[PDB]
């Protein structure tokens, strides 16, 4: 089998991007956050406390006949950016772009913090890291992936985020038409639950290829990209006006300025992230001030190609026994 599914940017900055998911029967269709860096399926519910729902299309198990209560099963989840979310779980048939699974693990929201609340265009998140990062407890759960993985065509996923436009998410399949030249494969490490690999270095603008072992995650589910202070110093040096705001969080530049692309190494490929991808405009409304697409993952602990860099390329997930990861331009 095979699933493919349009992921659409959230906003005009795409700050995330959401697929639409079936769950249940009759379907029920949630836009989620397909998030390479974390391994629960959850999502709004007819359980999610009332004041915390603010627009998002809730899941309600009790209209769904293949809704099954997971007994004693609890999640709680803590995200990179301090977010969070918890409640009970659920079995039920979920597809994605035709791909079904049956008895997948839907967790159900109870509570959600409130930037899950104030985002009313996510319905919940599906998780595609490995399923040893899922939280559900007593009796750990497997990832839609994980599920699915015996019955596709090929053990894979790709990602194909668009810059300002729509993408896709294929389960299954490597669409050959999707990117130009060549996919080059990494080698993986698991141990930590992630797409983690290691980038070969990285340059700035038409500046010279810096070859230098940079371990990180493919993370779908993060905005930006996230890399060591000496790469982002590097970066923003070539920005006339560029500094690390303390108060506001990170790197910001003039919004008049025209940014350097930012190349990451994939092996001995090139991806090529241009300018204007690292352009997240003013911190506030009507500032002048705005926002850089590229930060340091010092206070993090670890290294994270997120969107700003998944969108410069086409991202093969393979999950073969020994997993590895897969770019390309496109």
């Amino acid at each position: 089998s095979t699933g493919s599914a349009t992921t659409t940017p959230i906003d005009s900055l795409d700050d995330a991007y959401i697929t639409p998911v079936q769950i249940g029967t009759p379907a029920q269709t949630l836009n989620l956050d397909f998030d390479t860096g974390s391994s629960d399926l959850w999502v709004f519910s007819s359980e999610t406390t009332a004041s915390e729902v603010d627009g998002q299309t809730i899941y309600t198990p009790s209209k769904s006949t293949t809704a099954k209560l997971l007994s004693g099963a609890t999640w709680s989840i803590s995200y990179g950016d301090g977010s969070s979310s918890s409640g009970d779980v659920y079995t039920d048939t979920v597809s994605v772009g035709g791909l079904t699974v049956t008895g997948q693990a839907v967790e159900s929201a109870k509570k959600v913090s409130s930037s899950f609340t104030e985002d009313s265009t996510i319905d919940g998140l599906l998780g595609l890291a490995f399923s040893t990062l899922n939280t559900v407890s007593p009796t750990q759960q497997k990832t839609f992936f994980d599920n699915a993985k015996a019955s596709l065509d090929s053990p894979v996923f790709t990602a194909d985020l668009g810059y300002h436009a729509p993408g896709t998410y294929n389960f299954g399949f490597i669409d050959t038409t999707a990117y130009t030249g060549s996919i080059t494969y990494t080698a993986v490490s698991t141990k930590q639950g992630f797409w983690e690999w290691t980038s070969t270095g990285y340059a700035v603008g038409s500046g010279t290829f810096k070859s230098t072992s940079i371990d990180g995650i493919a993370d779908t589910g993060t905005t930006l990209l996230y890399l060591p202070a000496t790469v982002v110093s590097a970066y923003w040096a070539q920005v006339s006006g560029a500094k690390s705001s303390s108060s506001v969080g990170g790197y910001v530049f003039p919004c008049s300025a025209t940014l350097p692309s930012f190349t990451f190494g994939v092996g001995s490929a090139r991806i090529v992230i241009p300018g204007d991808y690292i352009d997240f405009g003013p911190i506030s409304t009507g500032s002048s001030s705005c926002f850089g697409g590229i930060q340091s993952s010092a206070g993090i602990g670890i290294n994270i190609f997120g969107d700003v860099a998944l969108k410069a390329a086409f991202v093969v997930f393979n999950g073969a026994t020994t997993p590895t990861l897969g770019f390309a331009s496109k």
